[PDB]
């Protein structure tokens, strides 16, 4: 409950659709469930993914990467997850220490660009990995999986779900 | 009802989704810091600390007893897992029959029979597992909390990065 | 008689026509193995591997230029990012249908004739998605990291050299692009 | 002068002492590039790469033996799983302290003498974790998948060959191991 609220608020302000991350985790767990001979669990998980994805298009809109360049199919790609990619040499120098101090202050005060620039110029690189989900295609995949599960076609449902996981596109973007 | 559905499913899969959630809190905290959202980073790291503070008895259900590799002397919890699958994707009657047989076996909860049947037909299926050192992740999160309080955001980010790097990847057969 | 192994030549010729600088992938694998070697108590192997990375990266800028992603949008530092590795990302539902069977045959015939766009579009319309994952290496920063690691190794600072090399690996940016 | 590149030799000699079959890594990179080539409408290149993989994998069973993980626990199929690639997994907090600095110096001294165990223990007890991620390739099954792909390519079944190769790649099992 607490975690769910905390993650939703944080993700909302990061423009990340945690609801999509959760649908994909349901999918992941469904495939696991199948191969543990837990088809009832797999149904509950796939039905939950369906329910999450069924949130209306207007609600997904603020999370859509409208300028997404690498699409596997013509769809609206939603930023469903993201993470920090970071590189430095891990050797302390006074220039780096000063740069970190400056960047910390700038982050505390909301000067994101100044923080990132300051770190960059000191040899500390930081960007965002993004995970992009095709909204209508993933909806389709989950529905197809539901039907296969109803038919007892577990292995086949597992592969449709794998397909849905393989449709998540990885991208990188600068933080600003 | 996602929280409930995931908990019930993960409990019977011997996966500590509470651990996965703590790790996602950590992941989001690092993001938050670099978007100039220190109050959010605090909320997220405090939530990670709360989840991790669950008692040792509750974590024990999910502790891996056969881990061949550990970085630190600690209890490693299976906090996440996923299916690793390999086949040739060329349909044959022999494979299709094996699949039908496996499906029948899974319907009745016969995991071993299902996995053996698929393996004999050239369809491989095992588990990837993600292992979290319990006390070391507790320690890293507390350390990060203190650094955030001190305004040492970049440093807290690296402590959290180390916590993420402490997740050990493993594989195991489904049987 | 089957082709004899000629891996360096085969990869180079193939990667050149794919706009992938396999020389960069080779430099990064050297780096990877150097870190492994350090933690096996093999400093000499680590030196040889890091020196090899340095030699590969020292290839002149003109030679790297055709592999630079000049429109790279996610950069950690201001640098020339080289496409050093790439792989196929593929998604389909694995359910055969007549429409997919026909589309796959058609795509195969198009690829036979080098009609990449037609093939990818045909697969796409049948629900078969295919794009490229790319691995982008900052040329000057990686040169710098490798040189720095060489100096640390000379000083016997093996753990530190390991972390510099780790940072070099962490400098590799992951991107995706449509195949056409 | 600086060491000129001799990448295949340097990688082989290092991997041999590390018990990593780089020949396997090379075959898998050939397979990866072959899939890439197919989707660029380069079937001739895909053939050369797949043929090179076949040639590398055709190395005799005796030669693969020193790299077989005899006690592999997570097999997809009954096969000899070869350690074909490995990398360092490392975790620390990146906060310098006198205790960690001392431990790092001590670890470096121990690694200088080839004392892997002492070094790794020393780091571990200072809160620096270091293990190996290993990549395990089923030898017979991978040979089989490459031959099968070769036939499909001869038949112009490019998409299908791609998926057989994808399955070969999905047959690589990832494990972790203690350095020592
Ligand atoms: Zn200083
Ligand atoms: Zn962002
Ligand atoms: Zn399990
Ligand atoms: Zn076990
Ligand atoms: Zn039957
Ligand atoms: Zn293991
Ligand atoms: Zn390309
Ligand atoms: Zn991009
Ligand atoms: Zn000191
Ligand atoms: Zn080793």
């Amino acid at each position: 409950a607490a975690t769910t609220q905390v993650q939703k608020e944080a993700a909302d302000v990061l423009q990340v659709a945690v609801q999509g991350a959760n649908a994909m985790r349901d999918i992941q767990f469904a495939r696991l469930a199948l191969f543990h001979g837990q088809p009832d669990s797999a149904k509950k998980l796939t039905d939950d993914a369906a329910a999450l994805l069924a949130a209306d298009d207007a609600s997904w809109a603020k999370f859509v990467k409208t300028d997404a360049k690498a699409k596997m199919i013509a769809d609206r790609y939603v930023i469903i997850n993201a993470s920090i990619a970071l590189s430095e040499d891990y050797v302390a120098t006074p220039e780096k220490e000063s740069a970190i101090q400056s960047a910390n202050e700038k982050l505390a005060k909301g000067d994101q660009k100044g923080a990132i620039d300051t770190l960059r110029l000191a040899g500390i690189g930081v960007i965002e990995n993004q995970y992009l989900m095709p909204l209508n295609q993933t909806r389709k995949a989950v529905a197809q999986s539901q039907e296969l599960l109803k038919a007892g076609k577990y292995y086949e449902a597992n592969l449709v779900l794998k397909g849905a996981e393989e449709g998540i596109v990885v991208d990188s973007e600068m933080l600003v």
